[PDB]
């Protein structure tokens, strides 16, 4: 079948791309970055998420895999060391799929429509902003502050988790909202944890411009009037050779290795 | 059909109890505090929370239904002056149930099994204490600190807010643990959000005697060898009359009624 | 003497100040807004901050007051209703001088220097920065994240309490850094009190651009090669006529006025 | 000059002991643990914490000094490699003076007085607890949680520190107030630094027991009355023979040594 590889760029990168393509060689398996059923990432994390939005319109026709050459990553969890193993396996296994939960968000002005690995934020241009918070129709507050965070499942370890975020398994088709240093002279302040089909919605008050994030991509858009988030119906689907449990990652990256 | 109805014991509390009581009376409802399909709390959310526990062995077959007396609770979310439109309703009406997930916990000796509609906690007797957190038969960490919170969906808005827990909506099948104090010179420090199947055990390393609550009740446990959790099997059924959404519920609570 | 009255420039402020005016036209009390021995300042604590430093060269000849039209501030803390009396005892009243700390801030590139009256911070050119921490000479900790907030014990109430800082009162000569949505996976995380000689020192890693603010002014700094802190020399000097208590103040603004 | 020595009683700690004493011996040094001008203490920081208890009332005559045979100590801050240095400069040594500032605990019932070197709290018999709080006999917040926390500017790398309260330098003569599990629904929340006269005061509202600690001491109070905290005018004093900074000791310990 057809697959791909992307690379961080070093050397330890480059090199270890270059042996599996080689040992793809030596079964059927044609390259193809245009029509992968399978995509393989190497390096860390953040090369994983690269690979992820390169191929966001083909999602449910893919099959994603991480490699780290560097530290132990949350995607990227595959040693280079096994590599080799990988490629027996991808070429006659019959391997078994993990899923996640995306994230959904949605802009309009006075349509464009984005999809998360870890999460969208949003925040001013400059100095504190405020926004209405609407969930399902209905008013629920009204935020000043830094910004705001809305992370899917495998995302709440990464900026989720800086802001107080709860770590939350990603076999839960959920999306959690945290605050961005909230003046309280009114919020929540607690993080908020939403399931399948509410929809929380983001108002501008006085200022129309924001810093509107999606993972690594950030953009700055004016006369923006409504920011809408949900649990997405699409999901990321990874290829399973092994057990690695999200618990046991949790505990390698945070804990000790 | 039978029904029961308990009061916080005050004035107020024992009138409105006495006036629903006379209008049951208007109706085919016999009262019966043996056998209830229909549980009723007057007073407020600590007055159902005893409601619940004295009824925990039929909850398949009954239906509970809270009235706040004094200030809006999360379950007794019916003001007193819908009463009588409860009696009618409750009486000939095919309303709908509302069903919340509920907290397993189970204690081993040298067992014992409970249902907590908002939390188990695990505390020392006296002082910091220590124990090791296994996540589904993998050591997670060793906790040294206060205590530990095992926390329900519906649970969320109490004891684990307070911790820096993060509010999730009672929809969703989980359940949350968070920290008491630890001392960190390892623990992840991250409420930690589990799903329907994954067990959480806690294990003593040096002192095997603890105070370990459920709910209201606090009982000094002795020679404890494992304190497992787990989202129960059973659930918490509500009688659904009109649309008062959770969220509006923290709203009310906690921002402003 | 010589005073002036800056105002928030909206109608009830305005006129609050032309009828100040009138009843210092009542006195011996020559207006001057070049070399006045009294700032009244007239709206909220936005108004007295940008008095502050429309004055910050001759701060050791000015006594400061702040007048609230709008909510109580912490240091716009008198109400309108009394600007007759202060009138009449600026004019031949002995009144004392409260004094608090400051915030000296030190930018090298590759030196300018500023006051706070309440924090400085520090920020990235967009997504999170890297920055080492320097203590008196010695490395303290390597920072990733949103950046850092180095505040003076009157500003503890604002930026710094959002990001978990503690409330200090002004009588304590010393500054406190807090961070902003630090990445640890390595930071003390907990908020830090410098006395008044030590020196703390931010310096970049990589990127060399910063977003460095002082109060409600914010300039991109570039090609920064050290942002030095430490509590100011100079302080601020406010016309005492009644006792008002900073905790007192603490408590009308956060818990209930 | 007169010396003892407490040991935290294991063969390490013992034959640390037995070696310094015999050095001692070497030299016009009469060992007395009942008028010793100078207490070595020899384990961790507890064991320190212990010997500044036993001598509490001869704190004005005494220079502490602590060696930790195990994990660095903010107050056993000495090597055993340097036991032998220690009893050279002790003997015929000039050595400086440290101070760091103690905490005044006060109950009264319908007087009784302690001294703390690093931390007090107060918690309830059960339960959640509620007491007022009053700052400088004005009423400040009534709390409802798990207890509270007032700390010396060296406890607050302990407990405090794990109640997110901020790290003092303790050259500051001050106090820090934390919560534990405040319930929300009015506290500060905020950690609260208050300065050398300031006097806090804990009431109790319905019940008038409570488990009161001071450092490692712990007396379940009965029919409590009022419980008064205040920076206290006596002050622990060290031997300093090098320099080893606060900043340093926080570093090594939470950062990486
Ligand atoms: N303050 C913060 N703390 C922790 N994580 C943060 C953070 N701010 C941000 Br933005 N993040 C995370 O940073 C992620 C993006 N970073 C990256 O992709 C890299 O930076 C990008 C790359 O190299 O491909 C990954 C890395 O450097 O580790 C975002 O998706 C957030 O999850
Ligand atoms: N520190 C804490 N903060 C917030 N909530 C807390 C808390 N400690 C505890 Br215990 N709780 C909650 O207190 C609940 C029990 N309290 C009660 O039932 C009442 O106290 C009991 C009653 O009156 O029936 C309810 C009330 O007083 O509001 C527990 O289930 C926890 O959820
Ligand atoms: N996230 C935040 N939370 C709380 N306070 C914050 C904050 N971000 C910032 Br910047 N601040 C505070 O905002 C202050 C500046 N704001 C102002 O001066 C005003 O905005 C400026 C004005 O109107 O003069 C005051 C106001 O609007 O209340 C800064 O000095 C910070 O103390
Ligand atoms: N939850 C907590 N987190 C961090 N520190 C805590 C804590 N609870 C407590 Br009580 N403490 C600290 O524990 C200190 C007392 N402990 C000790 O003295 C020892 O336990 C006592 C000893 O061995 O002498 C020291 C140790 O074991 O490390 C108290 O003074 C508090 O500062
Ligand atoms: N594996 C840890 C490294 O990868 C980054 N990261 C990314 Br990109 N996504 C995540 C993620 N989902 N969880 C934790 N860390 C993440 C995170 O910023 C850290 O630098
Ligand atoms: N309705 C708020 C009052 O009820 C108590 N409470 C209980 Br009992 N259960 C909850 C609960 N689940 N959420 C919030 N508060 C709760 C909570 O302690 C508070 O005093
Ligand atoms: N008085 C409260 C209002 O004034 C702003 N503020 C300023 Br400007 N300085 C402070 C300050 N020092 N403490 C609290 N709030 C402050 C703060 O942002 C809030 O909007
Ligand atoms: N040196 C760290 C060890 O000593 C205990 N400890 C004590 Br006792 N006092 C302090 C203290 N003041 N700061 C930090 N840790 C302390 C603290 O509980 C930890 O176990």
């Amino acid at each position: 079948m057809k697959y791909m590889i992307t690379s961080k760029g070093d050397e330890k990168s480059d090199l270890l791309r270059l042996n599996m393509i080689a040992g793809f060689g030596e079964y059927d398996m044609e390259y193809d970055d245009v029509e992968p059923e399978i995509v393989i990432s190497i390096g860390g994390d953040g090369t994983f998420l690269s690979a992820f939005h390169q191929y966001e319109e083909r999602l449910d026709e893919i099959a994603f895999i991480g490699i780290h050459t560097g530290h132990l990553g949350f995607y990227a969890d595959w040693r280079p060391a096994e590599a080799d193993k990988l490629v027996k396996l991808l070429a006659k296994g019959e391997y078994q799929k993990v899923s996640y939960p995306l994230l959904k968000t949605t802009v309009k002005y006075g349509e464009a429509t984005y999809l998360a690995l870890n999460e969208s934020t949003v925040k001013s241009s400059g100095g504190p902003f405020v926004v209405d918070v609407v969930i399902n129709d209905i008013h629920f507050e009204r935020f000043r502050g830094d910004g705001l965070c809305m992370s899917t499942p495998s995302g709440t370890t990464a900026y989720n988790k800086s802001l107080g975020g709860a770590l939350m398994h990603p076999s839960i088709e959920a999306m959690q909202l945290t605050e961005m240093a909230s003046i309280n002279n009114r919020t929540i302040g607690s993080p908020l944890v939403f399931p399948k089909h509410h929809v929380v919605s983001l108002q501008p008050v006085n200022d129309k411009d924001f810093q509107i994030s999606v993972d690594h991509l950030s953009i700055l858009h004016r006369d923006v009037q409504e920011i809408r988030y949900e649990v997405s119906a699409k999901k990321i689907h990874f290829a399973r050779f092994r057990s690695f449990p999200f618990w046991r990652r949790v505990h390698d990256s945070f804990i000790e290795d």
